[PDB]
């Protein structure tokens, strides 16, 4: 069979712009590679908050270290999401906050430690379990970097950053090693009989043909949705959010520091994120239309930042689900135009690096066997479903009763079999996936990261925070003294720790501004 | 003079049925009211779409309260027309809605509010013109009711019913009041030879005789058209849709309510309708053959709402424009044997009424004065052309570029002197026509409304929507700061009844169920 020669890429996002480099540097020989955008439709960058795999599976594989990219994109340090409000009425008199690590939980004696903590919450312990079992929150709560003055890591972290920056950094990348690149807009696209993509008609009257074709046309899905008919799987029956009212605002950085973190704040139709980077942070509204009206959306937004009128608005909407299929004959969509999940856990640039690399590992040649395509898009809608579920878990496991959208995500979602039985474990006291690798294994191995994305650790972090505990802890703890004093040191080692970071990180403010002003 | 003694209407649509209701009410003494339609000439009834007047210048008359003819209807609830994907390129990830709303904007010393927003805009402020300016549109988003549940009514609204259960109904109002009707079929019409109807020859071999003859035949206008031969202004160089693609919807009313307002969605090639009702929307994609087939119309409307290749279609077509004059002789035309506009604005229905209702200001003897009827003439003209205009522009104003339809619509149209002539006077910032009347007053009014059907509300909401704003604020603005003071206080006002509205109302679902299921 003749190899892929030839690529049109559809779309100029970050998913566009990721594809293109992605591929010039999986496909070391023979790949033709042109990238087609318009420069009439606006791309998607709201201020995005990243997991530690785009260094690892994306930046890495490109050959980029962070400190390379990251000042080139404005970059700023995430060590978590914050979620604030979420655990009750919110009440203004009360701290309501809890954090979502990256990082693997230590084991002792073969079980984690969130189920110590449990057993000694069950004896009237009162730290809260990620302060427990995690060494860095408290050096979150004081605003400090991941890593001390000279670079040496400190913590698992990721990146916050204009996602329009990260676009133009690759597209330079990208057409430095080869990328065509055009600016112009594909009107339509002409189907064979037996339905392959033959070739793209454009405004300005090219004809673009290919061997495989990329649609990173965003939303509209104008080569997966709209020429090859791929049916959407609308999601609105998991998730009720359809909408968000973005802007960025003005920090004091000086005074106010810069959270190495991204919150998300409970509001009474949705969460409202928030990404901090250097001299401002971005911020929207996640609401659902059924609840609460834009209008509303908006003032609630506005409200919530002390923010005028005169403020600019990005009135955003989108549909929650994904393609019934990703890749279909010779077009495979990659970002918006395969699916979308509300940014409630940072995993949209994740679909974009995760659905390339498992693009280069199903990769084609012209004859398109669809064994290939079946299984990569077996990968795809694992990977996505898996992360829908645990979206959904935040909102099912609430227990907001307040207003009538809380109401409904106690009551009204569909479930998958899949998460109702992770929370049946969960309740039972049961671990979910634990690892015995470190963090640095962990990250380094994606094979196993993309098939384990949720460890028992972020479910803990997750149901503990909202406020949803087993009905008691591991019965085999009953059996095991000398396992629980063990644990008891592994707590003490965690607190030194954070005891140590605490003085011996720079701000994250300070680190910042060293790196790059 | 003899009086007209004896009236044959011919046709039992909408318009047949209103005139025989309307002139039964009318013609208190002294007058033999004949009805004939044809059992196998279907009438037109798509979901219907109305207007305020409807009650005041039509039930009213009639003596018919909205709570007696509405449940008998399967009437529901339009507080405006929102339009979406309007203004730019439809971008699926961004809002584009706007709506038109029923009633007057306030004036604060003579100027409307439109005006105080206008200056506010140009100084930063963000809130779309109607949002700042009526009290309802977050209310229309919430999809609410446009009354408390005891029936208060809390904004101007009118109605969405399906025109065959009105004519239905109407048949019954007519029928008692002894309206005599033949069901059968006109199939020669005699004229005498000054050129006056004589006789109408029907299937069954009937001769209808008359003084006076109502054609509500339709399309064909059997008698204007057909018999009279007056000449049809075809006016497809003003608007370039001449087809429509229609259905009915089911629609989830638990889980997705009921809209409180008709949407106007712009396709490639046109735009398509919306017209909710309990358990059901009506809907049509209206086209013009010219941009795009049948076939590609029906598919595009088959896709946006999800639809199957097994969904039953109604395959419609007009001739835009009006009759050179709607009374002609002894011939009376009234409803689509007159005239058709798109029902963009929903002035069908208004056609039919607002007709009757000059008819019988300019009421012949038999003797056919043809002042009276010059007169009405004049005054059919007016009440068309005028609607054919405010219809025009929203598609000469709009800055879609994206299809050769917006392009044509952009340039190739042809304009009247006076729809010109508003525009310049929008552009320069000027308001359009402005009442001090409350709405009240205006729906009760009509002699007033006829004249002034399109206010400085309805343009801005338009034109505003559309994206096409004036030069500048009006230059008066700059030497009444104590004038824009109050605006401020007036768009307060405004907002504070937005917010009683948003906790106030029930939904429009609710109120439609509670009232009859
Ligand atoms: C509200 C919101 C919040 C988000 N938050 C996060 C976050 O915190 N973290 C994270 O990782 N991700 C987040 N995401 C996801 C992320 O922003 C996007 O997935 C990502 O930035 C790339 O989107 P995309 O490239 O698929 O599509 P787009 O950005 O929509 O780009 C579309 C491209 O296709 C081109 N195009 C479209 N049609 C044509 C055509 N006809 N001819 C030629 N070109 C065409 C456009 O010009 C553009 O270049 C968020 C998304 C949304 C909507
Ligand atoms: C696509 C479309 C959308 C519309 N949307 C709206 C809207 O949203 N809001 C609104 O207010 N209006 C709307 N209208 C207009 C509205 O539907 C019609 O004007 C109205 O319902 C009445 O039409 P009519 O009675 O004049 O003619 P028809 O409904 O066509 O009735 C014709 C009658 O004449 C009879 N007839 C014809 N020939 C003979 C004959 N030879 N002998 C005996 N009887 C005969 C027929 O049997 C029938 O009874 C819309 C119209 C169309 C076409
Ligand atoms: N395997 C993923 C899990 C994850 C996705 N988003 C996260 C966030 Cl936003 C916080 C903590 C962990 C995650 C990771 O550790 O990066
Ligand atoms: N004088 C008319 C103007 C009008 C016709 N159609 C409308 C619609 Cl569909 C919305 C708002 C106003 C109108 C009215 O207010 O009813
Ligand atoms: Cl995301
Ligand atoms: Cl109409």
């Amino acid at each position: 069979n003749k190899p892929i020669k030839n690529i049109v890429i559809v779309g100029g996002g970050t998913a566009g712009w990721m594809a293109a480099s992605y591929l010039v540097r999986a496909l070391q020989q023979q790949a033709n590679i042109t990238l087609i955008e318009s420069a009439a439709i606006p791309r998607i960058g709201v201020g995005e908050a990243t997991i530690p795999s785009l260094q690892k599976v994306f930046f890495d594989f490109l050959g980029i270290p962070e400190r390379e990219w990251m000042p080139q994109v404005n970059g700023a340090f995430k060590a978590a999401i914050k979620f604030v409000n979420w655990r009750k009425s919110p009440d203004p008199s009360r701290d309501d906050h809890f954090y979502h690590l990256f990082g693997n939980v230590p084991n002792c004696d073969g079980v984690p430690l969130t189920h110590y903590w449990l057993r000694k919450r069950e004896q009237g312990f009162q730290q809260p379990m990620e302060y427990a079992c995690y060494p860095q929150p408290g050096a979150l709560d004081g605003k400090l970097a991941p890593c001390l003055s000279d670079g040496t890591r400190q913590m698992s972290h990721a990146w916050h950053f204009d996602a329009h920056l990260v676009a133009d950094f690759l597209k330079r990348w990208a057409v430095e090693r080869g990328v065509n690149r055009v600016v112009d807009e594909v009107v339509d696209v002409r189907l064979n009989n037996r339905g392959y993509i033959s070739n793209l008609l454009t405004k300005e009257g090219r004809t673009l043909e290919a061997d495989l074709f990329i649609d990173c046309s965003g939303m509209r899905g104008l080569l997966i949705n709209q020429a090859l008919k791929e049916p959407f799987i609308d999601m609105s029956d998991y998730l009720l959010c359809d909408s968000a009212v973005a802007s960025a605002v003005p920090n004091d950085d000086a005074r106010d520091g810069v959270e190495p973190y991204t919150s998300s704040i409970a509001m009474n139709s949705g969460w409202t994120w928030k990404i901090p980077m250097l001299g401002r942070f971005g911020s929207g509204y996640v609401f659902s239309s059924h609840f609460t009206s834009r209008d509303q959306a908006t003032a609630d937004f506005l409200k919530l930042w002390g923010l005028s009128d005169n403020q600019p608005l990005n009135q955003i909407k989108f549909r929650v689900g994904r393609n019934k299929r990703a890749w279909v004959n010779n077009c495979v969509s990659i970002g918006l135009s395969s699916c979308f999940l509300e940014p409630l856990e940072s995993t949209g640039i994740y679909f974009i690096y995760a659905a390339l690399y498992q693009l280069v590992k199903h990769f084609p040649d012209t004859s398109f066997d669809p064994r290939l395509s079946d299984a990569f898009n077996a990968e795809i809608v694992h990977m996505f479903d898996d992360c829908r579920d645990f979206v959904q878990a935040h909102y099912f496991t609430t227990s907001r009763d307040d207003t009538p959208f809380w109401l409904a995500n106690r009551h009204d979602l569909r479930l998958s079999d899949a998460i109702k039985e992770k929370v049946q474990r969960y309740k039972a006291g049961l671990p979910l996936t634990t690892t015995s690798f470190d963090d640095s294994t962990y990250y380094e191995t994606f094979d196993y990261e993309f098939k384990n994305f949720w460890l028992n650790g972020n479910y803990y972090c997750i149901f503990a925070g909202l406020g949803m505990l087993p009905d008691r802890s591991l019965p085999l703890l009953q059996h095991r003294p000398e396992s629980i004093e063990k644990a008891e040191a592994m707590f003490a080692s965690i607190r030194r720790e954070a005891e140590r970071l605490r003085t011996s990180l720079p701000t994250n403010y300070d680190y910042l501004r060293s790196l790059r002003d």
